[PDB]
């Protein structure tokens, strides 16, 4: 059976990510955009704008916190969908890991979704910490060949950045930036500390390279007190949940990639950074074209 | 490796499925009552129930109702997504088994049948009740469901003997969701005999009509393209809930009788229901750990 090569370029928006997917693209290879236009139109109406709008008026006083978290929540349900629906769909080609028959490169992970930005706003306090472990308990299984890069770029650089790549309905919220860079920050030690053996349970009451602490991994954000029982210790539903996050965390393949660069020059680090990846099989031989053209819909219908 | 009995007894609400099974190497995991009451949010059948009333009354529109909802289905449906989750990985291939698992309710629930119903009160977007289907967790070998069946004015007496803390009793809701559920088994059926949706749904314009089926919902205006085709991401969707729904196992219980009976008559299903072993020697242990936990810290 032909090979595959699956890249999800991932992390903090306004890094000029997606721009460099697209150059690499220009150079068998297949790309699935970030679906803008269920975000502004046909899942939602302009959900992003929403978005900015309701921490606005949360960080006003102008609503309160459960009128955010309402908000936020459901806000978060319509911008991971075609995220949920593309994994679900190409999760029975996927066979065993193994130049690639096709590269298919992805505009974001689904934990992007399901993990990432939810926890953001959870330290922007517009959701809680349970719906948070809500959507981490509903991440879908990790198949083999899962190659995730997540960027890298100097907080100053990024804040005038930001002030230039914003999003139609964005707000610069310097917070929200702060936050979403700390979150992909310990996403990317908590794969480190996974692979190196890292037991959260084992290490909990002490809240490449060496094993990191574990008060570096997203486990520490999920010491607050909503999910503490009257002993001190985490309920055991909100502790499975955790279970579930080491699960599908330590079998990816993590890459960082560095974009304090001209775009050119992150789309051939991106591209060297692409030779040490994982390939799998596909389990069916029409699985290449079926894969294809999944990609071009999902792209023509979504991309924006 | 032992073997290992799932059976989800699932249904609409209110039809004595826990005065059955509280009647009945076996183990029992109640829904997450403190869950929904105080551990993920602060009453939840009570913002649902309150939030519906609501926009029935028109003191709030269809947009606040729905982001409320929407929000709402999550705290309702975590429990069972991560039991799903954790359980997962103990679970063998087809097979007296080692241990038999009654489970109130599966994930479907949560991720298909009430959303649907919510969708069909007004108070759900068909893209919102689309995204929790996508998230529908691969159907594990071996996935029991059984399904009640009991005539609309008894379920009507039955479920006004047991309202929950903060619910209200709406017929309308009891209709929507015993029509989710009817359609539910007929669209296992219409799977399981080689129905295609995609061939069969021009058809909206030996198995059940597709009419009869849950594809039939999704026929809805916001989900479709300008000359009527469905977008492509909910057909991706809808293909999703075939795959999910075709590898069920499905039971009906007859709940139009007593609780001795309708108790007998759950031990009877079980004969025909399919049996998988366990992927460790420690699953039993482990398997019997979570069921027990789960039931002491959210059964109220
Ligand atoms: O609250 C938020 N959730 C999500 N979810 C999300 C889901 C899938 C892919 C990317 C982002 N994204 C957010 C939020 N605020 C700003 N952004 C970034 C918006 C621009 C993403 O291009
Ligand atoms: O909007 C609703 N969502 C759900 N979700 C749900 C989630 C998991 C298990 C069962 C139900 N349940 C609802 C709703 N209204 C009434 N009920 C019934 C509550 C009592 C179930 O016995």
């Amino acid at each position: 059976m032909p090979t595959l090569l699956r890249v999800y370029i991932d992390g903090p928006h306004g890094m000029g990510k997606t721009t460099t997917t697209q150059l690499l693209v220009a150079l068998d290879i297949v790309y699935v955009p970030e679906p803008m236009t269920y975000w502004r139109v046909l899942g939602a109406s302009e959900t992003i704008a929403n978005i900015y709008t309701t921490q606005h008026r949360l960080d006003q006083g102008e609503i309160s916190a459960g009128d955010a978290a309402v908000v936020m929540t459901s806000a978060q349900i319509t911008m991971g969908m075609p995220y949920a629906v593309t994994d679900a769909v190409l999760a029975p080609h996927i066979g065993g890991e193994a130049p690639p028959a096709l590269t298919l490169i992805f505009d974001r992970h689904p934990i992007a979704a399901l993990l990432c930005y939810p926890a953001a706003r959870y330290l922007m306090g517009s959701m809680t910490p349970q719906a948070v472990l809500a959507f981490v308990a509903l991440i879908p299984p990790t198949l083999p060949g899962t190659n995730i890069v997540l960027g890298a770029l100097p907080e100053d650089r990024h804040i005038d950045r930001l002030a230039k790549r914003q999003r139609p309905g964005e707000r610069l919220d310097l917070a929200m930036l702060a936050a979403i860079r700390r979150v992909y920050g310990l996403l990317a030690n908590t794969v480190r500390y996974l692979q190196c053996g890292g037991s959260w349970r084992e290490d909990w009451g002490q809240l490449a390279g060496p094993r990191p602490h574990i008060g570096d991994t997203l486990f520490t954000l999920f010491r607050a007190p909503e999910l503490l029982a009257p002993n001190g210790d985490l309920y055991n539903v909100f502790a499975w949940a955790l279970d579930v996050l080491a699960k599908r965390l330590r079998s990816m393949h993590v890459f960082i990639l560095d974009y304090d660069q001209s775009p050119a020059g992150c789309r051939d680090a991106l591209l060297q950074l692409t030779s040490g990846m994982v390939q799998t099989h596909v389990t069916t031989p029409g699985s290449i074209p079926t894969i294809c053209d999944l990609a071009r819909t999902f792209a023509r219908e979504m991309g924006e």
